[PDB]
């Protein structure tokens, strides 16, 4: 049908019959022709409509109307001519035109955005404008930078089942009813992570998957049911060759927008990024930096530093604050599980004001500006308590403190791998109203529990589980965790002893893990690997916070997808087989 | 750990310190010495153990043992040489070993093939087996093939949704209740078929995906529940188009195993398909044609040949065929719900035998031979009735004859698109016993129900179905459909209209498929698109009959999963969330 390209058309084209194929982006008339810009992938020409059967005809365009045109290019007379568009300087003078596909009156304009029901609803509609297109070609991009990346380093591709046994590992899962099988249940996976264990047990040596990944969440934090994981696994290899060839995909990835990406990546330790941040997925776009005050408030008599932990947090300029947003600071703290956020005022002079300064030692006051190396004017925040809930309160702060002061450079680009991570975390250990809690569950596994103990931690790991470390890392970009893998586990004896610390019995872990545990009786070699969170990246790519604008067809909160309106419930025909 | 390649190691490396990693193939002990063939990825070279403490180490290894040596190159005492592999001439003199992972005693060995559900249940290492590892990465460089293509002419790749709504199109959905709308169930997609085509509605233009689909089959013909699909769809193209680019997609998949595709590819009608092969998925590495006779039998008068169809399949030489053999033929007729096979034997004279022969007229017995285009020696096949079982009769008649007789050369490539499908089946036409039933159900889908009529069959389809005809076509290759695809529907009133004739009321269509239905209202683009049979196709380049060979993980016959056991009963805690 199509003859040109839309975007196509220069002045050199002049005088030749061109056809075109796409849309009307918009109609104007204006003396008795009409005159519309047909868009498609490609990009936009002006195409008019003056004499004859086709005028007549062209009565019946509007807005996103598909449509094949015939005419004849010709350079636009003097003044008309759009400098902004590349076809600017030409326009088709129609000869002959067929409607493809006529078009109702739009549920919202395309230079608009609507709100999200509707945009979901009408998700068809939605990609025809610039910007959500633009992002979905750009997720195509990505991928295929990827795979570029891991074919040039002999990963093989391969497929792993999206049907499988329904494992007691953590997060509940999508089942699936078995008809041939009645009363039994296949889950979907939540990772391939035990199937790409298996491929390295298989010789595969270096695997990698894009797969769909599905988990029943309570779909908060911008969770979808179903997401993409760049799945990657390697046998014969430690954490550095994991990070290298991770990080060749990332540079890879950050080529696709046209940013050359500077490697080697920064690398810092857990009880480090904890210690100086407050997180263990630190925002590296600006400082505001933790300061320890632990040592500092020994020999203390206020009460609220009398704690096993005391830390702070220096803003700029802080102390020419007003009372009425101190007070919300207070809000902010306890909005987040946290009694309270104090601090202490330094005034222009140098001197100390607010409810903590008065309650210090002499001593305690007069060394203070100097040790968190604060400058007058600003307000110092403490947190004091144990130490994971008032690091992750001043962590929580540092980026407020950014937010309000624009230290935050939306350009910048600032990657970590954090390091080093314990093996373990602890169950349930504070309270909702921001207590310690008495710690009901046994250990639980910080990445998962195939993640193996450091050489180090070998022997150590199940009796002094709260200071084992792994061979686990994270990769983080711009305060978000990007992607996640370790060094695993490849023998029984080790995983079984993992499994008694989490509460899971020799007979046990056998019923529900036994295919992974036998394999590692068949020469299973070391291995190790990665997943990334692609939506995520693909996202951060693109500009935008929110996976929905990276995916062709997603859901809004609670798995609701307001395009096909399921989930939906089913006919007792189809119900009697067979649950 | 590793510093070489075990399959890179040649003379010129003598003298030099390598590390290799990988598995023990085998050992075998002469004199105090001990011999391994040390396998990774890249291939073998021998490694020996002579003296020391390595030496009394070795003394633990076995087969398949993962393990890490390091040693000094040599060259084999002379007679050692191994002239088959390319590390043949020399051997690693082992001065360090590292014991990885054991190996139990193995389960089958390596160069054995086990039963299926031992090859399943232990997988891991049925794929370090030479074939189903290689067929494994071929998989990995074919999907890399096609997509390199699809980027070339400008394709976007988009993930489509696996949890959607539960529409009444044909076959069985698996199902997943949804815990967050208790009662209400997500179904797994039979295809992206309805996704790629709001991606066309979108403006993507050309898209694909190598996507998972999901059928909750009776799973005889080599069926799995879950199966790759490599999926397109283009706007503003017709059928020429999307075959045209199907076929670069054909060739560069062949040539990943050094076969030169010659293009463009045969094409034939369903219609003539049917005649001369009786068969819509023809086996074109041979020929014995179907030669029909039922204008040649027109005034008859033998009862068997008063038929809508009479058809003729020559055997050769089959006349010299024993009898005890020629009673079977009638079993295979009545294994496939067929009254018999009649058949004319031509003896070394030229005269006619059989007990069909006396009862046809001098005049219908004369011209016989010519007719059916046989020679005197050879046995002719006759099938009378409705033309489409005995079509398909004569259709499986010229495999069987062309098994026997080998007339079928295994390295031959036969391709073939099938055009111009009628757009309708009759629902269900004849009885499982071999006769005319009654018709009950509507006319039901050739392809799928948003097939599109052909121009000249657009305002006839709904007033005259059975000599409807589509844009619908299927790409054959030995016997195999290995794609098919359609132009689409893109107009409401024409898909009503195709719903209507399946018994699908104006409100049922609204209520099942509105989505799409309104999505026609936005300026909806002609669009087309095809789905290639990913598995099938990877089957038969790796040269094997199963599919389950070309899965990493597949599941064998009844969905059964001897890896990990699934599908298996859920806990009554689970069950309580949600249906």
């Amino acid at each position: 049908l199509r003859t040109h390209a839309a975007g196509s058309l220069r002045p050199a084209d002049a005088g030749q019959t061109v056809t075109l194929a796409g849309w009307v982006a918009r109609r104007r008339d204006h003396g008795g022709v009409i005159f519309i810009d047909l868009r498609d992938a490609s990009g936009v020409s002006q195409v008019v409509f003056r004499e004859g059967d086709v005028l007549a005809a062209a009565h019946r365009l509007r807005a996103e109307f598909c449509v094949a045109v015939t005419g004849v290019v010709e350079v636009r007379p003097e003044g008309n001519e759009n400098p902004e568009i590349p076809t600017g300087q030409i326009e088709v003078n129609a000869t002959e035109l067929t409607v493809l596909g006529e078009s109702a009156p739009l549920p919202f304009q395309l230079d608009e955005q609507a709100g999200e029901e509707a945009r979901l609803k009408y998700r068809y509609l939605d990609l025809r404008r610039e910007g959500p297109g633009n992002a979905l070609r750009l997720r195509s991009k990505v991928n295929a930078a990827a795979r570029s990346v891991l074919a040039e380093h002999d990963f093989v591709e391969i497929e792993t089942p999206t049907l499988t046994r329904s494992t007691p590992e953590g997060a509940r899962d999508f089942l699936v009813p078995a008809r041939l099988q009645p009363g039994s249940f296949y889950a979907l996976p939540q990772s391939p992570q035990l199937f790409k264990q298996l491929l390295m047990v298989a010789g595969m040596e270096r695997y990698y998957q894009i797969a769909r990944c599905y988990r029943d969440e309570d779909f908060r934090a911008d969770r979808q049911p179903e997401f993409t994981q760049l799945d990657m696994e390697m046998s014969f290899v430690e954490a550095d060759d994991v990070i290298a060839i991770s990080e060749q995909v990332l540079k890879a990835v950050w080529a696709t927008i046209g940013y050359d990406l500077p490697l080697p990546l920064p690398r810092i330790s857990y009880e480090e990024a904890m210690r100086r941040f407050g997180s263990d997925k630190p925002d590296l776009r600006f400082g505001i930096e933790l300061v320890e005050c632990t040592e500092y408030f020994k020999d203390t008599t206020f009460r609220v530093f009398q704690a096993p932990y005391v830390g702070a947090v220096v803003m700029p300029g802080g102390a020419s604050q007003p009372r009425r947003t101190l007070d919300g600071w207070q809000e902010f703290a306890k909005q987040r599980g946290h009694k309270g956020l104090a601090y202490v005022l330094v005034g222009e002079d140098g001197t100390l004001g607010g409810p903590v300064a008065k309650n210090l030692s002499d001593a305690e006051r007069d060394g203070l500006v100097a040790h968190v190396g604060a400058n007058p004017g600003d307000c110092i925040f403490f947190a004091a308590g144990p130490a994971k809930g008032a690091r992750a309160l001043l962590g929580a702060t540092r980026i407020e403190i950014a937010k309000r002061l624009d230290l935050i450079d939306p350009n910048a680009w600032a990657f970590t791998w954090v390091v080093d991570f314990p093996m373990f975390e602890a169950a349930d250990e504070a309270t909702a109203a921001g207590d310690v809690a008495v710690g009901s569950g046994a250990w639980t596994a910080m990445h998962h529990a195939f993640t193996a103990p450091k050489p180090d931690s070998v022997d150590t790991f199940d009796s002094d589980p709260g200071n084992a470390l792994s061979d686990a890392y994270d990769i983080v970009c711009n305060g978000n965790e990007i992607g996640g893998g370790s060094i695993r586990i490849h023998r029984r004896d080790i995983q079984e002893r993992v499994f008694a610390m989490m509460g899971i019995d020799h007979d046990e872990a056998q019923e529900k893990f036994g295919f992974l545990l036998d394999a590692f009786s068949y020469g299973a070699p070391p291995h190790g690997g990665i997943a990334f969170g692609w939506d995520r990246i693909t996202a951060l790519l693109a500009g935008v916070d929110s996976i929905r604008e990276v995916i062709a067809f997603p859901k809004s909160g609670g798995g609701v997808d307001p395009l096909t309106d399921a989930p939906a419930p089913i006919t007792p025909q189809q119900r009697k087989e067979s649950g």
